[PDB]
């Protein structure tokens, strides 16, 4: 059994991160899947806008069946002590990783263009016109 | 183990539909959830407009950890031959579905209001105040 970590802001959680969370359940045959949600101050402070609360997006992914463990909120920078106190093998993600490549830890996820739930409220207003 | 049904359209799948979605799986203690996913056509003639297609909305349900099986499009109509062809013991909804309350056949689920995706995109434009 391999233990898999996985983080994230998870706003408005849509095919893509359900894309991205099954591709990392899934890197190997026996899987335990963690996956961290960033905090909101600290997703605010660093990347950008959060439409939902820790409490929502968290509420959200324990709805996702490749979804075996969440710490939330998770550290903003995942460290060498952090692997170990959780026991993950490996780092799930789509430099600051440099030290995961080098661990052997380093699995790489990817990102489905087009699904976001940004993109569904794009082809409703498409109904409208601009005349 | 007892089988339970439940049918939607769940267009831009959101908390809403999962933790109905949820509470279905769980009227039982040993439970085979179907989920039946409306047709495009179908659910624009009869109900309303649907941002995501067929394909697109069952593609996602599959993640949802209660989902044991999908019908892809399902009947607008639920029948009670139906019932029988799928061996379906219960049927999970929030009148057109009498002959199941006397089949006894019918649970009802719950809609939680607030956590819609529509929900979501009127959280992001309150940012912009109105003067």
């Amino acid at each position: 059994n391999v233990v898999i970590y996985a983080d994230g802001v998870y706003d408005m959680l849509h095919l893509g991160h359900m894309k991205q969370l099954e591709q990392a359940k899934k890197l190997f045959e026996n899987t335990t899947l963690i996956v961290g949600v960033t905090s909101d101050n600290e997703t605010k402070l660093f990347k950008g806008q959060v439409v939902q609360t820790l409490e929502e997006r968290t509420e959200t992914l324990k709805h996702i069946r490749w979804v075996d463990e969440i710490i939330s909120p998770c550290p903003w920078v995942v460290t060498p002590e952090f692997l170990e106190k959780y026991k993950i093998d490996y780092v799930a993600h789509d430099d600051i990783y440099a030290w995961l490549k080098r661990a052997g830890k380093f699995k790489a996820t990817q990102r489905t263009e087009g699904v976001s739930t940004t993109d569904l409220i794009v082809r409703i207003l498409k109904n409208y016109e601009d005349y």
